[PDB]
DNA sequence: GTACCTACGGCTTATGATTCTTCTCGCTTCCGGCGGCATCGGGATGCCCGCGTTGCAGGCCA
């Protein structure tokens, strides 16, 4: 929300490798866990 | 031995949009010059008489 642009990308890792970027076709890694630290930046 | 990314907040500066200033197209139509003729009020010219202009000398003012 913060700077909302189509263009502006830096890894695009995680939405190339999730799904294709629309969704319903490819649905791999149907279950995704996010570990995180339990300090107040994680 | 060294390089490149963003979040937390504020003022500015680097560029596409809207109200105020200005540059001047259209001619046409009611209106404003423009000329001629009868008209009328003023005045220049002449004569008479008293008042406006000026020189002299004194008392007052800047």
């Amino acid at each position: 929300e913060k700077a909302r642009f189509d263009k502006m990308l830096s890894s695009q890792e995680v939405a190339t490798l999730i799904t294709a970027l629309y969704n319903p076709d490819k649905l791999r890694y149907h279950s995704i866990i996010i570990m995180t630290d339990a300090d107040v930046d994680g």
